[PDB]
């Protein structure tokens, strides 16, 4: 359980993300794909991309960054009361996309990296620790639902 103050730090920096969801989503996915290229294999429409400029020009990558950040922002705004939001996401990521928890760790790392890079004044130690706790809670809860669905990833 995060404190109310921790949730407010999470949501304060998330408002900054919402000023340009697509640009943030591009930076986060490009960071993920650069730092962990095996993750790029999961995206059929993006897996041929080679350079940073190609990734920034990609309409498919830009759309998918928005898909991810829209779902995650709704989850964060539930302040841990996210079972109904995780249920469809666990469903598809366990049984169709087959996204192991370690890949969710990689993308959480990329999110933290981009938020620190773009919003350092709203992402000091207090806010980083809160965001870390929020993403850890997301990964804990979705791992439990993965297993309920028969997926040990
Ligand atoms: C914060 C973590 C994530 C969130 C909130 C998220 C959210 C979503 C949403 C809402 C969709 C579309 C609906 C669906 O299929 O469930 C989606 C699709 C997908 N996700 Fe995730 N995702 C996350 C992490 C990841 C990661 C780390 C990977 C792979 C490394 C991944 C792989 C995919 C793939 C392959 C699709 C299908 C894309 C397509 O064919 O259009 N997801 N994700």
């Amino acid at each position: 359980v995060l404190s109310e103050g921790e949730w407010q730090l999470v949501l304060h920096v998330w408002a900054k993300v919402e000023a340009d969801v697509a640009g943030h989503g591009q930076d986060i996915l490009i960071r993920l794909f650069k730092s962990h290229p095996e993750t790029l294999e999961k995206f059929d429409r993006c897996k041929h991309l080679k350079t940073e400029a190609e990734m920034k020009a990609s309409e498919d990558l830009k759309k998918h960054g928005v898909t991810v950040l829209t779902a995650l922002g709704a989850i964060l705004k539930k302040k841990g009361h996210h079972e109904a939001e995780l249920k469809p996401l666990a469903q598809s990521h366990a049984t169709k996309h087959k996204i192991p928890i370690k890949y969710l760790e990689f993308i959480s790392e990329a999110i933290i990296h981009v938020l620190h890079s773009r919003h350092p004044g709203d992402f000091g130690a207090d806010a980083q620790g809160a965001m870390n706790k929020a993403l850890e809670l997301f990964r804990k809860d979705i791992a439990a639902k993965y297993k309920e669905l028969g997926y040990q990833g």
